C-alpha cells in the first residue's frame, strides 16, 4: 500500500456526486474553477493569445533557453481551463526546466470536434513560427488532454509538420467509444458521464475518427512516447492499448502503470508523494529526450 492514496482516495470518495446524478454542464465547470488548485508562488506566468486561443506562458525557476511544452489541459473536451490546470503544469516546467504553453484551447459543445485538434496544431505551428526548434520542443497533456497530444501529433504530421521530441500523456482518453475493459474490471478503483462528454465532443462525427481517438491512428512516425496511468483508473485500458499501436506503429514509448494510483494523480501532488515523483519523472523524460 501506501497511505496518502489512502487518505485522499477516502477525500475524493466522499466529494463525489452519485453513480449517474445529472450534472448542468456550466455547474461542473465552476466545480473545477472553484476547486482549482493555487499555483506554487515562484512560478510566472504571462498571459498571450495564440491561434486567437488565450494562453499562458507558464514559468517556473530553472526554466532553460531554447525549450517549450505545449501543454494540453484534461476535462472531457467540455472543461478546464489555463486555471484549472495551471499549479501541475507549473510543477512539470519546474521538473522540465521549461517553459509551458498552458492553451486554452476551444471546448465542447460550442465547438465540437475538431476544434481543439484544430487549435493543437495551431498552437504546435506557432511554436514554430516563433522559432522553437522541433527537437527543443516536447508536448504533454492530460486525460482529455492527453488523447488530443496524440491527435495533433499525427495531425501535424499530416500536415507536414517537422515532430518535437518527446511526446507525454497523462493517464490519455485516446477512444471515443469508451468500451475498454478498464471501464468494468477497473470501476469500483476509481473516483455515464463520460460518454455524455463524448457525445459532446463528438456531435455525431465518427467515433474511431483518428483524430478524436487516436488510439485507432496511424502513429508511424511520431517522437518517442511516456506515458502515465493510474492501475485504479478507468481509463487504464486507452493507455495500454496506445503503448501497443506506438508499438505496432514504429513508435518507442514507455508505459508506467503506477499502482494504487488514479486519475492524474500528477494534480496532487501537493499532498501526495507518487504525486510529486510521477511529476519529477515526467521532467526526467523529457530532459532525457531533450539530452539525446
Amino acid at each position: 500500500a501506501g497511505p496518502e492514496i489512502v487518505k485522499l482516495k477516502k477525500i475524493l470518495r466522499e466529494k463525489a456526486v452519485p453513480p449517474g446524478t445529472e450534472v448542468p454542464l456550466d455547474v461542473m465547470r465552476k466545480g473545477m474553477e472553484k476547486v482549482a488548485f493555487k499555483a506554487a508562488d515562484d512560478i510566472q506566468v504571462e498571459q498571450v493569445t495564440v491561434a486567437g486561443c488565450a494562453a499562458e506562458w507558464v514559468r517556473a525557476p530553472g526554466c532553460q533557453a531554447g525549450k517549450a511544452i505545449l501543454y494540453l489541459h484534461g476535462g472531457g473536451y467540455v472543461m478546464g481551463s489555463i486555471n484549472t490546470h495551471r499549479s501541475m503544469v507549473g510543477e512539470i516546467s519546474r521538473a522540465s526546466q521549461a517553459a509551458a504553453l498552458l492553451l486554452d484551447y476551444r471546448l465542447a459543445p460550442e465547438h465540437p470536434f475538431p476544434a481543439a485538434v484544430e487549435d493543437g496544431v495551431a498552437a504546435y505551428r506557432w511554436l514554430l513560427d516563433q522559432g522553437f526548434k522541433p527537437q527543443h520542443l516536447s508536448i504533454s497533456g492530460d486525460s482529455a488532454g492527453g488523447g488530443l497530444v496524440l491527435a495533433v501529433l499525427v495531425s501535424a504530421r499530416d500536415q507536414g509538420l517537422p515532430m518535437p521530441a518527446s511526446a507525454i500523456p497523462i493517464s490519455p482518453w485516446a477512444d471515443m467509444t469508451c468500451t475498454n475493459d478498464s471501464f468494468k474490471t477497473r470501476a469500483e478503483a476509481d473516483p455515464g458521464g463520460i460518454n455524455k462528454m463524448a457525445a459532446r465532443y463528438l456531435n455525431g462525427a465518427d467515433a474511431k475518427h483518428p483524430y478524436a481517438s487516436p488510439n485507432f491512428a496511424n502513429l508511424k512516425g511520431l517522437p518517442p512516447l511516456l506515458i502515465h496511468v493510474g492501475r485504479d483508473e478507468v481509463l487504464l485500458d486507452d493507455s495500454i492499448k496506445l503503448d501497443a499501436k506506438a508499438k505496432a506503429d514504429g513508435v518507442k514509448s514507455t508505459l508506467e502503470i503506477w499502482d494504487d494510483m488514479i486519475h492524474v494523480w500528477h494534480a496532487f501532488h501537493p499532498m501526495l508523494p507518487e504525486g510529486k515523483q510521477a511529476i519529477v519523472r515526467v521532467g526526467e523524460f523529457m530532459r532525457e529526450q531533450w539530452a539525446a
